[PDB]
């Protein structure tokens, strides 16, 4: 990334992500990428397999829990190929999912913005379960019960 402008933060389809699973790196330039899952309680029910789990009331209260995160991602990157794809998301199309990436970019040096790429997952985990829900190569804990539009 060049600065630290809201621009910066880009967006991503849920069938993109799923190709980059797939394949086990993102198509264009072959990178390697991590999940960052932001909600709160409202994790329950499933999500998608192997994203870290970081609630974005506390990285917002937290600064020591942002530096954590930061840090992870940043030591994951240092053994990879290129810069690492970090990917937010929400349980739907909420604000907080670009909120906790700009609080992450907001964390990084002026050497560090070269070493990520910032996304957001469209649509939520709700979009993603809709589509992938039952699939277990790439969902983990799902709770099909809960999902139930017309349920009990």
């Amino acid at each position: 990334m060049d600065s630290y402008s809201i621009t910066n933060v880009k967006y991503l389809d849920p069938t993109e992500l799923h190709r980059w699973m797939q394949e086990g790196h993102t198509t264009t330039l072959r990178e390697p990428f991590q999940v960052v899952d932001v909600r709160g309680s409202d994790y329950m029910g499933g999500h998608i397999k192997d994203g870290w789990h970081y609630a974005y009331s506390r990285l917002k209260q937290d600064p020591e829990y942002l530096r954590e995160l930061k840090h992870r991602l940043l030591e994951k990157q240092a053994d990879g190929r290129g810069a690492l794809n970090v990917i937010f998301h929400c349980m739907l199309s909420q604000q907080r999912g670009p909120s906790a990436a700009m609080l992450l970019l907001r964390s990084l040096d002026t050497a560090e913005l070269s070493r990520c790429r910032l996304w957001v997952l469209r649509g939520g985990f709700s979009r993603w379960q809709s589509v992938y829900g039952d699939d277990e190569s790439v969902t983990a804990g799902y709770l099909p019960d809960l999902w139930r539009a017309a349920a009990a």
